[PDB]
C-alpha cells in the first residue's frame, strides 16, 4: 500500500472518475465545479457545476453525468434556504463545459439531495438521494433509477436514512447503498435491470461511531466502502463479512474508485485535508460501463 497525493488545495472532492490514462476528473462540492487531475501534477477546471456537485459518472454519450445535490451549507452542513437551489441529475459536455439538467423531480415529487451514481450495462443510471436536512427535521433516503435513454425516472427505494455511495455486482444482479449514519452496507435483488425486487437488506453494519459515504465494487465483488469518522476505507464481502478496513488518514474520506493498470489503483477523495490520495490495491476493482469496458 504504497500511498501518494495526487492533488491538494481541493474544495471538499468528491465523485472521482478514473480515466483509462490515470488523469481523474472529480467534483469539488465547495467550489461548485468539476475538475481534472493530470499524472503530471496540473489540474484543470473543465465546468462550473453551480449548486453542489456531489457525484460523477461518465455515460455512454461520453460525458460526465453528474449528482447535484442543490448546495450545502459551509466541513458541510444544513442548507441556508439560500443556499440551496434544488437537487438535480446533470450531464457536463468534458470538451466545451456545457452542464445540462437532466432531472429535477420523480414523478410529482422534486429531488432533494442527489449523491452518487452507478451506470448499468444498458445505460441505465443509478443513483442515490442522501436527502437534505432543515433545521428540526430531514428527509429520508432514497435511491433512483434512470432507464437507458434517459426516458423515464423511477424510485426503486424509499424511506431509509440517507443513502450515499451506491454500485453494482459484478453480474450486476444485485445493487448496493450505503446508509450514511449508520454504517450499514444494504444489498438489494434485481429482478432484471433498474427494477428490485423484495425492499433490500443490511448485510453489514459497523460497530462504534462509523458512517458510510461513496463506495466503488472489486472484481472479486468486495464492497469498498469509504468510512467517516474513523477514516478508512471498508472492504465488504458480498456476503456482508468484513475483510478488512485500510486507513486513510482522514476522517472525512469520502470516495474511492479504481484504476490504473489492471485497475489496482485505488483514487480516494480525502475531502477534509482537500486530497486526492492514490493507492496500491491488493485486488482490482469492477470495471465501470462506459469508462473501463
Ligand atoms: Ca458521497
Ligand atoms: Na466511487
Amino acid at each position: 500500500s504504497n500511498v501518494r497525493v495526487l492533488a491538494t488545495d481541493l474544495a471538499f472532492p468528491e465523485g472521482p472518475v478514473v480515466m483509462p490514462d490515470g488523469s481523474v476528473v472529480l467534483v469539488e462540492i465547495r467550489a461548485q465545479q468539476l475538475t481534472r487531475v493530470w499524472p503530471d501534477g496540473r489540474k484543470e477546471v473543465v465546468a462550473k457545476v453551480p449548486g453542489g456537485p456531489n457525484g460523477a459518472a461518465l455515460g455512454p454519450d461520453g460525458k460526465m453525468y453528474i449528482c447535484n445535490n442543490g448546495g450545502f451549507g459551509w466541513m458541510p452542513g444544513a442548507p441556508a434556504p439560500h443556499e440551496y437551489i434544488g437537487g438535480s441529475i446533470q450531464r457536463v459536455d468534458l470538451q466545451s463545459g456545457e452542464v445540462e439538467t437532466l432531472f429535477d423531480k420523480c414523478g410529482e415529487h422534486p429531488l432533494k439531495g442527489p449523491n452518487d451514481l452507478v451506470f448499468d450495462k444498458h445505460g441505465g443510471l443509478w443513483f442515490t438521494d442522501l436527502g437534505k436536512r432543515r433545521a428540526r427535521d430531514m428527509d429520508v433516503g432514497a435511491a433512483y433509477y434512470i432507464k437507458p435513454g434517459m426516458t423515464e425516472i423511477t424510485e426503486q427505494v424509499f424511506g431509509t436514512l440517507p443513502l450515499n455511495g451506491i454500485g453494482l455486482s459484478p453480474d450486476e444482479a444485485t445493487m448496493y447503498a450505503a446508509e450514511t449514519p449508520t454504517g450499514r452496507l444494504w444489498a438489494f435483488d434485481l429482478s432484471g435491470p433498474g427494477e428490485v425486487k423484495p425492499k433490500g437488506k443490511p448485510i453489514c453494519g459497523l460497530g462504534g461511531y462509523q458512517m458510510f459515504d461513496s463506495l466503488a465494487v472489486e472484481a472479486s465483488g468486495n464492497v469498498c466502502v469509504a468510512t467517516l469518522v474513523s477514516g478508512c476505507i471498508s472492504v465488504i464481502a458480498p456476503d456482508g463479512t468484513l475483510v478488512e478496513q485500510v486507513p486513510t488518514g482522514d476522517r472525512v474520506t469520502t470516495n474511492i474508485a479504481f484504476g490504473g493498470p489492471d485497475l489496482k489503483t485505488a483514487y480516494i477523495t480525502l475531502s477534509g485535508k482537500g486530497e486526492l490520495i492514490a493507492m496500491d490495491w491488493s485486488r482490482p476493482g469492477l470495471p465501470l460501463n462506459f469508462l473501463n469496458k
